[PDB]
């Protein structure tokens, strides 16, 4: 047995490989391993942890991602899919991800993904302003956010006040020097973390991505709002 599940499920080791959803296809270049067996035929995907965050907190040994199968996804900041792509696999065809992203050049590289993918919703807009798309997103289970903005707290927030269920979870990257370029990365994740727990988005774990990224942290917790 050459690929095992990993311990989130959903994705698998042998090296991190998600199950391909589009079998024959690769979205950026990534090795594809396929494993026949008699009748029997399966495709994996190999997920780059130098590109992708997620990969690199998985390998890193995050407890929980709470992307999972059948999970609906907020995926905030999707740049042109990469990461969206393996979020994809692991929620496979009854789940859902929504791909927010403003940049109209992305855009078009998130609309060719979802061509093929039924599970991703392309959402082309500034996630400032979740009043523009609000009536196109339903409640969902999780929101991954990347946005690396100075005010990202807040836009997550926003968004999770809006779309994120009670007790959802949500899974946010931090790359320091886009929050605040002129405070330490320890000040800058303590801030990110203080602000989070003001707005009842309860931190339960935080990590930094070492080696593959410097002074970039996730933070991954549960959302308790009040009545
Ligand atoms: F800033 C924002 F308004 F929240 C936002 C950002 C965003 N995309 C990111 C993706 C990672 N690189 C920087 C742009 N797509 C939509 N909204």
């Amino acid at each position: 047995v050459m690929v095992e599940p990993h311990r989130h499920e959903g994705v698998f080791i042998c090296a991190l490989v998600t199950k391909n959803l589009v079998p024959g296809e690769s979205v950026y270049g990534e090795k594809r391993v396929s494993i026949s067996e008699g009748d029997d035929k399966i495709e994996y995907r190999a997920w780059n942890p130098f590109r992708s965050k997620l990969a690199a907190a998985i390998l890193g040994g995050v407890d929980q991602i709470h992307i999972k199968p059948g999970a609906k996804v907020l995926y905030l900041g999707a740049a042109s899919g990469t990461t969206v792509s393996h979020v994809s696999d692991i929620v496979g065809p009854d789940g859902l991800v929504y791909a927010v992203e403003f940049s109209h050049r992305s855009g078009r590289d998130l609309i060719n993904l979802a061509k093929k993918r039924t599970n991703i919703i392309p959402v082309i807009e500034d996630a400032r302003h979740p009043h523009k798309y609000r009536m196109l997103i339903a409640m969902v289970d999780v929101i991954f956010a990347d946005v690396a903005q100075p005010d990202q707290t807040r836009i997550v927030a926003l968004n999770a006040h809006t779309f994120l269920r009670n007790g959802g979870h949500f899974v946010i990257s931090i790359k320091a020097n886009c929050i605040d370029s002129t405070a330490s990365a320890e000040a800058v994740f303590a801030s990110e973390v203080k602000k989070m727990q003001q707005e009842n988005m309860k931190p339960q774990e935080q990590l930094t991505l070492e080696p593959y990224e410097r002074d970039h942290a996730v933070v991954v917790g549960v959302y308790r709002p009040p009545p």
